[PDB]
């Protein structure tokens, strides 16, 4: 159905609702939430969309922004699922990120556990806060105990030391601990931003979660998005079947 | 003065507050109250007075959906405290006559910097919890938030206490995350933590233990006395007064 905004302490978060093609009365939805970088119209969200709303499953994709840190984006992901709870037509509410996406969906999960059915980190940037705590950023070394006022960032993009104070607190492996329900984490095995080796340890760490490789691909799936997408469909068919 | 301070979509009411004497160069702690509190109830005004008689500008600021601050009650959170703390705290370093930076804050307040302190550890010279609801989180993990009981793993949408207000589970989806004793062990600066050991609110006891797993907390009991101190206001601020002098003494 379109394009739409969700309104958050006085800031807005661009998002947009699709509806799979039937317009049904009834059906699940699975919020996506793009990476730091990205944007949700990008080949690797959409692919995704794409592919939940041929199943059935409507979609909203959602910025977790409007100093950007770790307790904003996770504060505005609550609000996309408050906002997704009052939706009247949705039956069961899943999430799917991507990067820094992936690693707040991660979070957000174990906080709204009790609402999100399954869970899909793709290529999840889940070691950001450890690495944080060793006092690096990218190409930055700096003294942990000692954060920069500003960082350059992410593909060019300056950010304040608060990014880094907040996510020096955050302890992934809780919030992996408390999200006891299915997840699937997709990861190409020749990603350079992000370690695949990474998402090995996190699919042993949680409970059920079935670790999908994606054999010589990049950070966001520059080879073959297809083999993503048919891994999301064979799950999540799974999981609306349950 | 009053003034706001923006937080992205949220002004945050503040009171900045200089010693008698306007130095052109003086310390400023940033004063944090507790749940359903703000920058005007007595205890907070005492240590605020206490603060700037001994020269010691001061910020006292109202957190999100709090006191004169935009958000509302229900809408709050620990994580939307924390941003704006921060927020306070960006605000002040770039105020030209302040040299050091302390905090301190009661009850949810005190929490409040507890854990700002240790995000904040290079900068904040000193911390001074008062009462400090330092068992929020462990005791949301547990079901319970302030005395209300409900089921940790399936938590109310809201909850409506405390006067005719309304609070959202976000506060204790978010409360749970926590992990305060993580943030006790980072900030190995000088602490007071003062505590009524009548305090009908928050455990007395918790105060006595983290206390003790500080590197550097000096514990002030006060005897008999309440959460906001109604039988002995002026044993907290003299203790406040006597700690600051021995931090600001050059």
């Amino acid at each position: 159905s379109g394009a739409m905004y969700i309104d958050c302490d006085g800031i807005k978060l661009n998002a947009y609702l699709d509806m799979p093609k039937n317009n049904p009365e009834k059906c699940p939805l699975c919020i996506i939430i793009h990476g730091f970088t990205g944007h949700s119209e990008e080949r690797h969200i959409v692919a995704v969309q794409e592919t939940l709303n041929e199943i059935g499953v409507a979609t909203l994709r959602a910025d977790m922004y409007g100093d950007h840190t770790l307790f904003k984006w996770l504060t505005n992901i609550l609000a996309v699922v408050d906002y997704a709870k009052k939706l009247d037509f949705v039956t069961d509410i899943y999430m799917a990120g991507h990067s820094q996406g992936g690693l707040s969906v991660m979070l957000a999960a174990a906080m709204e556990r009790d609402i999100i059915k399954a869970l899909i980190p793709l290529s999840p940037a889940a070691m950001i806060p450890e690495i944080a705590r060793t006092g690096e950023l990218l190409g930055l070394k700096f003294d942990p105990e000692n954060i920069p006022d500003e960082l350059d960032a992410w593909d060019g993009r300056k950010l304040k030391g608060n990014y880094v104070r907040v996510a020096q607190t955050i302890r992934v492996e809780d919030f992996v601990d408390k999200y006891t329900k299915p997840v699937l984490i997709v990861h190409g095995d020749q990603d350079e931003a992000v370690p695949y080796e990474a998402s090995v340890a996190f699919s042993k760490q949680y409970k059920n979660c079935k670790l999908v490789t994606i054999p010589g691909d990049t950070h966001c799936y520059d080879h073959h998005l297809e083999l993503v997408t048919e891994a999301v469909k064979e799950f999540m068919l799974e999981q609306i079947a349950k």
